[PDB]
């Protein structure tokens, strides 16, 4: 789908300017999920949990940390709650802040030089 044929793309790598390629190409892979989206994924979008609460709070203080946390949820809270094809980073962040109980990371300038396993420190 790139004319003229004489001066076609012939990239053979991913896209090379042709936004279309990135669309279809990525689709072939994303299709791995093989399931209902516009129907199921959308059917869930309707309702919504109350996570916004804790999120609005934890984010109220962790601004810089909230921007990185929203990056992921951006494809879940807005995507209509996949509740099936949930990304992988979704949990990576939920644990980066406190998989169970810990909090704190290393900013803003909150790290007193070399952190420590909160759980271990038991303090």
């Amino acid at each position: 789908s790139m004319q003229p044929e004489e001066f076609a793309a012939a990239a053979r790598g991913g896209f090379g300017g042709d936004a279309e390629k990135a669309k279809a190409a990525e689709a072939q892979e994303a299709m791995r999920q093989q399931m209902e989206e516009q129907r199921r994924i959308m059917l869930r979008a309707v309702l919504t949990p109350a996570a916004q609460e804790r999120l609005h709070r934890i984010q109220l203080v962790k601004a810089d940390k909230a921007r990185e946390v929203e990056a992921l949820i951006l494809q879940n809270a807005q995507r209509g709650r996949l509740a099936d094809k949930v990304d992988e980073a979704t949990l990576i962040e939920l644990l980066q802040q406190t998989s169970a109980a810990s909090a704190a990371k290393n900013t803003p300038k909150v790290t007193m030089r070399r952190r420590f396993s909160d759980d271990d420190d038991d303090f």
